């Protein structure tokens, strides 16, 4: 009764709204699940009791993947457990699954767990732009977490950047007051589908900001051994942006 | 060596500038020391080694008491050790101690440890400072170097001027709401170590647990880890609450996952 009550306050999984096709919607906020902190069974049970009143009828799911990383992963055994516990009709009634803010780590996780994720049917809809969600759920019916919605406000956008790696990738770098977002300007495949990835780095994860030259800068990210390196005609302006953002953050942290 | 080297990185005690009387200036940032988490002797050693080159000649200290509370206290035996660990001349050589942002808790700490602070009460060398400007006056052509976090609390402030903090004894205060904190600055003076000063209590958006509008003229603030809630009276309470709710919401929207 202790930890279970808590999962509801957390808002990891909750019902809210109705889709344009008339089905109740549920939101799964991936970053709120902490692999080693929260007990798997409790989450499964909380999801179960939330969906139970509805899953004998058509329903839809919005998976909010913003900022989802290894600390939010479903371990191999837990992942497969998810596909066995709910009755069969429960899985059959999911009319659509909307994937929001899919990113590089999640893409790798799906490749590694590819054998199992095969089940996911033209039911998977990747929302490559916060606007396209409207094409399925009227704006006023939407209930993505306020903290997710906040990441889209007051962005300074730099198009035509190039992320350097074994394979270079064209990207847009977006600096907001609390985070840096690097969005692919080219599609990759995630589960057989072509989508735009959106990697998010909170000011609090940016350990170092280096300006190499007029058109190249790097970012050292907590828990990532290799720096992120980018090229752009306005790298000093991009570096200034990120420095201001991280400085405003540091000046607001606990004593 | 790995634990000691970190103290310099924490920026608790640092040198910066020269007074108008021509003496180096050192900054002690009170809120940056956390009792029961930092070997007390290590702070003394870090302070000792940074004053060593200068304490044989007159020097000055700026103590930033911004947001200082019980988690930053000098325990009795540690507070005592600070009076016996330095070379005699090192104390006499302290030409002045500027005290910035003294607050209610520090005032109480001072009454409670009155016995060990006797030699500070009524000292001509303790100068209580109101704003970064008055401190800069004593420093070379106004070149104060208070921590940037302290100076950020000073800008873009919405100020409510004639509020009344309610208690057994009511207090005239001005309520200031900034993007990251709320400040309650006394309008009347009180004694601290024998001097009549203004107190500035600071509450970070993160400590603001609950906000309640009582009447059109009254609101309450519940601060984390402080039992008694704060209650104020003022004609524009609806607006004071609206402004603090905004500041709190923005903070909540940025917490970790
Ligand atoms: C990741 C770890 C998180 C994995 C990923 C992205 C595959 C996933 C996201 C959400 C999820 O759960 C939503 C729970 O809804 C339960 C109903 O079951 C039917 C379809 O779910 C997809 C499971 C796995
Ligand atoms: C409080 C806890 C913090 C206590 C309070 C306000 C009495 C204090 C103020 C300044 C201080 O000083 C650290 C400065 O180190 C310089 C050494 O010189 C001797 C005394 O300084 C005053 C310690 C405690």
């Amino acid at each position: 009764k202790e930890e279970f009550k808590a999962l509801k306050t957390l808002s990891i999984f909750y019902q809210a709204g109705t889709s344009k096709a008339g089905n109740p919607i549920f939101y799964y906020v991936a970053r709120r699940f902490k692999t080693g902190q929260i007990n798997g069974d409790l989450l499964i049970y909380h999801v179960l009791l939330t969906l139970k009143p509805y899953y004998a009828k058509p329903y839809e799911i919005v998976v909010d993947l913003t900022h989802t990383g290894p600390s939010n992963r479903f371990k191999t055994d837990f992942l497969s457990k998810w596909f066995v516990v709910f009755p069969g009709f429960a899985y059959d009634n999911v009319s659509a699954v909307y994937i929001y803010n899919c990113n590089s780590w999640v893409r790798e996780y799906t490749k590694y767990h590819e054998r199992l994720l095969t089940g996911l049917s033209k039911r998977l809809v990747f929302i490559d732009c916060p606007g396209k969600l409207a094409e399925h759920i009227e704006h006023e019916q939407q209930k993505l977490p306020a903290a997710t919605l906040a990441l889209e406000e007051d962005l300074k956008v730099f198009h035509n950047a190039l992320k350097l790696a074994h394979k270079d990738t064209k990207v847009s770098i977006k600096v907001g007051s609390t985070a840096v977002q690097v969005t692919s300007a080219e599609r990759t495949k995630v589960l057989g589908q072509s989508v735009f990835l959106n990697d998010i780095y909170y000011a609090s994860e940016i350990e170092e900001i280096c300006l190499v030259d007029e058109n190249q800068f790097t970012l050292t990210i907590a828990n990532q051994g290799t720096p992120l390196t980018f090229m752009h005609q306005e790298c000093e302006a991009i570096v200034q942006s990120i420095i201001h953002i991280r400085t405003r953050w540091e000046l607001s942290q606990p004593d």
